[PDB]
C-alpha cells in the first residue's frame, strides 16, 4: 500500500503551424495525443505520430528530433488506488523540455484551393491518383502540396499503403514535354542556337529508330520548338551537346540525386551513366523519357527559369529571404525562355488549358495507362507562382495533360495569384 514509482513526465511536442499561423498539428493531454485539426488536408506533408508519440511518416517523423522535446519524470510514493502520498528527493527528477515549434512554408488558404481541384479532377476523370506542388517562384518555398488519395492522419491505421504515400516526393515519373524548356535553355545559354535560327524539323533516324512529331513541321526557330512542343527540334538541338555534357546538366538539375528536402521516403529518379547513352537515348531523353525523377523534382528545377538563372533548394519551412541557390542559366537565358513559353499558353501552343485570364503564363504540358502533366508559372516575366500538376490514369473525358491536367492547373494557378494578392497585368477578358 505505499509503492515507490517512477512518474512520467511528458514533453509536449512541438506544434505545427502554417505560414499564417493556422495550427495543422498540436498535441493535448489524454499520456498526451495528436491532433491534426484540419483533418486529411496536409495529410502527406505532416504525416503522424505512433501511439507513444514518436513520428512514423512525413514531417513528424523526419522532424522528430526537434519536435518530441525531452520527457522528465519524478519519483513518487503512491497507494494501492493510486494515489501521490508523498514526493521523494531523487537526481532522477527532472523536469520536461518540450518539443520545438514548427512554421512550415505552406499556406491553407492555397492548399485548400489545390486540395479541392486536384479531387475534383480526379474525380472528373476517373483517374486513379493525382498530386499538385505550388511554389514561391522565387524563394522556393512550398505553398501547398497534396496528393490524392490521403488519408486522416487522426485515424491513420485505417489508410492503405496507397492512401498514406506521398506521391510528390516518392513517386518516380518520365517528365516527357516538362523536361523541353531545359534542354532549349541549355542550346540558347551555350550558344548553340539563337532566337532567330530556323532548323529542319522534317522527321529523321537515328540508326533504325525514327524521331517524329505529331505533326510535320519542315521547320521551327526556338519559338515553334516550344509552342509545338517539336521532339524533332529538341532532340536535334540536344544533340549539339556530347553525352557526358547533357548528362552534367541534368544532373545539376537535380535529376538522379536526392533532393535532400527533409521528407522522408525521396526518390532519386532515374539519369545512367552517360557513359552508357547511345544517340536516340540521348534523343529520347531530350523530349523527357528514359530519365525520370518526383514531381516535386520537376517544380524544383521550374525554379532555375522563374529564379532569374539560379536554381533554388526547396523549403517545408517558412523562409524569411531566398536561400542562396546555384547558377545553371544566364539571366539573359532565363528571360528569353520565359517569354517562348507564355507561346504554349497563348492560340498555336500545346497547353491554351492554362490560360489565366490577365496573366501572361509560361507553360508545359504532356502525357508522361498513363500520367497527364501540366506545369507552369506565373506573371511569366516577372513570376511569383509555380504550379504542377500531375493526374495518373485519368479514365474518362481525356487523356492529355492539356486537357486533363491543364483545367486544375488554371483554377489553382488563377486562385494562388488571387490569393498571394498579384495585380493582372493585362486586362481581363
Amino acid at each position: 500500500n505505499r509503492i515507490v514509482r517512477t512518474q512520467a513526465l511528458p514533453a509536449t511536442r512541438g506544434t505545427v503551424s502554417d505560414r499564417n499561423g493556422a495550427v495543422l498539428a498540436l498535441s493535448a493531454p489524454t499520456e498526451l495525443k495528436r491532433h491534426y485539426p484540419m483533418g486529411n488536408l496536409f495529410a502527406h506533408v505532416i504525416g503522424f505520430t505512433d501511439i507513444d508519440g514518436k513520428g512514423q511518416e512525413g514531417l513528424e517523423l523526419s522532424l522528430e528530433d526537434s519536435l518530441y522535446g525531452e520527457d522528465g519524470a519524478e519519483v513518487v510514493l503512491r497507494d494501492r488506488q493510486g494515489n501521490i502520498v508523498d514526493s521523494l528527493d531523487s537526481p532522477r527528477n527532472k523536469a520536461p523540455q518540450n518539443g520545438k515549434d514548427i512554421i512550415l512554408s505552406l499556406d491553407q488558404r492555397i492548399q485548400t484551393l489545390a486540395y479541392e481541384e486536384l479531387n475534383k479532377a480526379v474525380e472528373y476523370h476517373q483517374a486513379k491518383a493525382g498530386t499538385v506542388v505550388v511554389l514561391d517562384a522565387r524563394t522556393g518555398e512550398i505553398l501547398a502540396l497534396a496528393n490524392t488519395p490521403a488519408y486522416d492522419p487522426n485515424r491513420p491505421g485505417r489508410a492503405d499503403s496507397e492512401q498514406r504515400r506521398n506521391r510528390a516526393v516518392t513517386d518516380m515519373i518520365e517528365p516527357g514535354s516538362a523536361i523541353k524548356p531545359f534542354v532549349i535553355a541549355k542550346a540558347l545559354d551555350a550558344g548553340k542556337t539563337d532566337l532567330n535560327e530556323r532548323l529542319n524539323t522534317q522527321p529523321y533516324k537515328i540508326g533504325p529508330s525514327p524521331v517524329r512529331d505529331t505533326h510535320v513541321y519542315p521547320s521551327l526557330d526556338v519559338r515553334g520548338i516550344m509552342q509545338k512542343s517539336s521532339n524533332v527540334g529538341t532532340s536535334k538541338l540536344s544533340a549539339r551537346f556530347g553525352a557526358e555534357e547533357m548528362y552534367d546538366f541534368y544532373h545539376e538539375l537535380g535529376i538522379g540525386v536526392r533532393m535532400h528536402s527533409g521528407f522522408p521516403g525521396e526518390t532519386a529518379g532515374l539519369l545512367r551513366n552517360w557513359r552508357r547513352w547511345r544517340p536516340i537515348e540521348q534523343a529520347t531523353m531530350s523530349f523527357g523519357y528514359g530519365l525520370q525523377l518526383s514531381l516535386l523534382q520537376l517544380a524544383r528545377a521550374y525554379t532555375a527559369l522563374t529564379h532569374d538563372g539560379v536554381l533554388l533548394p526547396l523549403s517545408f519551412e517558412k523562409q524569411a529571404v531566398a536561400p542562396q541557390g546555384k547558377r545553371i542559366f544566364k539571366e539573359s537565358t532565363a528571360r528569353e525562355v520565359r517569354n517562348l513559353m507564355v507561346s504554349v499558353t497563348e492560340p498555336g501552343g500545346t497547353g491554351t488549358a492554362g490560360a489565366v485570364d490577365g496573366f501572361d503564363v509560361g507553360a508545359k504540358t504532356g502525357t508522361a495507362k498513363h500520367v497527364a502533366t501540366f506545369i507552369g508559372f506565373a506573371p511569366a516575366k516577372n513570376p511569383r507562382v509555380i504550379v504542377a500538376v500531375t493526374i495518373d490514369e485519368p479514365t474518362a473525358h481525356g487523356y492529355y495533360g492539356g486537357v486533363v491536367a491543364g483545367p486544375p492547373f488554371k483554377k489553382i494557378m488563377g486562385g494562388s495569384l488571387n490569393i498571394l494578392g498579384i495585380s493582372p497585368t493585362k486586362p481581363l477578358t
